[PDB]
């Protein structure tokens, strides 16, 4: 089921720059002076969508920048918000990443290089019955990667941008 | 006098993407579904700041993208909002522009090429006593261009982005 997502500004790392329509995210140079709510990521360059999922099957699409520094997928609600959090499935995030000109599934203890082509837009499919989060290149809906997870709590779309000069945008 | 400006989202052309903090603007691929206020530019890719000036001297700074398609400066309040408006001083806009890899003052009937070097951040100085809008490269505060105008109404900072892949941002 196609879901309409917006980014939740109360969760955003204060250095992120969200779009006014709450679909786009980049990294800024300077931390904004924002309320330091418990839900806000204070160190990792993350933001969640405002909608989380507890059951069923849902998908959404993400337009992705060509330059390094993004990662996106899903996170369990209980993901640590405060302090530098390892970027690993055990720490509650399941994500693809562009880093070093290369795409990765962010597995642990080593990340998993994908050898897909250039990515412009990616469909994320979450299946909470089967326990999967899957990524597809939209052009031909080619499968890129699936994490298999016995999700036991509410799961949120997750977006991260840790370098200037790239972006992610919930599409359309 | 240094002024703290924010973009006025009610004036923004619906294809523009404003930042949530109302300082940055880029052009999106698709028009958003926005309330068609009288103040909103419906055709030209323009947005005003929320603050207008009637007297005195004021300045602000604008971070600028390296790629073509931006223009910024000031507009008289009576600038036409509805329909395709010529981009000329006589139509109430006084601006610098990056187009064709070149910087221009948007004079009429012909634009005026500047021969400055690469611009990253530009200071706009508005002097309503003397009737001037001036542009400086911030690095060395080198004068780029001044328009002389007998302003007889409120003057608003003006920003325009007519190509994807570039941006402007009120700084810092």
């Amino acid at each position: 089921e196609k879901v309409e997502l917006t980014l939740d500004p109360d969760t955003a790392n204060p250095r992120l720059i969200l779009s006014l329509d709450l679909k786009g995210v980049r990294l800024g140079e300077r931390a904004q002076d924002l309320p330091n709510h418990p839900c806000r990521f204070d160190t990792n360059t993350r933001v969640l969508a405002s909608c989380g999922f507890s059951s069923g099957r849902h998908h959404w699409e993400v337009e992705v920048g060509s330059k390094d520094g993004w990662a996106f997928g899903v996170a369990r609600e209980s993901v640590r918000r405060k302090g530098l959090t390892p970027f690993t499935p055990e720490e509650g995030v399941w994500a693809l990443q562009l880093n070093g000109g290369q795409y990765w599934a962010v597995t642990s203890p080593e990340r998993s290089p994908l050898s897909c082509g250039h990515l412009s837009r990616v469909r994320v499919a979450l299946d909470l019955e089967v326990g999967a989060v899957s990524f597809y290149a939209v052009e031909d809906m080619r499968h890129l990667y699936t994490f298999r997870v016995n999700f036991q709590e509410r799961v949120f779309p997750l977006f991260s941008v840790c370098s200037t000069g790239t972006y992610l945008r919930i599409w359309p």
